[PDB]
């Protein structure tokens, strides 16, 4: 909340996951893969405690939430959306 202002570094993607979650790990690999091709996206990972599994990806542009996907994650949607910022 204090470098959430430095979290206005253009296009940024939150990957949110939980401590015991098999898919999360796979999907993170999958997301990372896409992000190979797009240097101008910044990833932040948040690992929540177990105690909601996820994963959840949020995409923010200049702070505005532009995309939210969850549980099963259209890498197509993610990519095309990112692309709108070529």
């Amino acid at each position: 909340e204090l470098a959430t202002y430095i979290e206005e570094q253009q296009l940024v993607l939150l990957f949110i996951k939980t401590e015991n979650c098999g898919v999360c790990d796979v999907m993170l690999r999958k997301v990372n893969y896409v992000l190979e091709n797009y240097n101008y996206v910044e990833k932040i990972e948040i690992l929540l405690q177990d105690m909601f599994t996820g994963p959840t990806v949020l995409l923010f542009y200049n702070g505005k939430e532009i995309l939210r996907e969850s549980r099963f994650i259209s890498l197509e949607n993610l990519e095309r959306t990112i692309q709108l910022f070529e």
